[PDB]
Parts: structure tokens; sequence; C-alpha cells
């Protein structure tokens, strides 16, 4: 099915010299499109669209595993999971 997926822009700070290699490689990722490419600053805007939030993470983490990327600033970020000290209502019923 077509799930309610989310797109996320990535401000990729990378080696300004190596921008051509990095952009080419990143645009070859699944769901990743290089929208904006500013070679002078080393900024690559990559928009990633993925089905589930976790599928997005799987993809974005791979983006951050490229040599050339210095910092990936995710335009859409949440807090850490942290852990809930007192759980909420779960409705996992077998019956």
């Amino acid at each position: 099915m077509h799930t309610n997926w989310q797109v996320c822009s990535l401000v990729v700070q990378a080696k300004s010299e190596r921008i051509s290699d990095i952009s080419t490689q990143l645009n070859a990722f699944p769901g990743c499109e290089v929208a904006v490419s500013d070679a002078p600053s080393g900024q690559l805007i990559v928009v990633v669209e993925a089905e589930d939030s976790e599928t997005l993470i799987q993809t974005i983490e791979s983006v951050r595993n490229v040599e050339g990327v210095l910092a990936v600033s995710l335009v859409y970020h949440q807090q850490e999971e942290q852990g809930e000290e007192t759980p909420r209502s779960h409705h996992h019923h077998h019956h």
C-alpha cells in the first residue's frame, strides 16, 4: 500500500572539493534526490522520501556513512527516544 510517508531534506555539509563525487553517489541512493548543490560551501541538499520513518532512518544513516560527508543536518529531527519511565496504554490483544 501507499503509506503516509515523509520526505526529509538533508543539509549535507561535505568536502566542498569532493562535492561532485558525493552528490552523484547520494543521488544514487533509494529515495534520495539532490535538490540543491552548492559546491563553494560544500552544501548538498538531499531530499529523501521513504515509506516508514524507520525506512527513512535506514536510508539517511547510509547517507551519513559516505566518505565526504562531514555533517548531515537533518531538517526533520525529533528528540531522542530516551525511554518512557512509565508506559502508556498498549492495545496488543490476542483476544
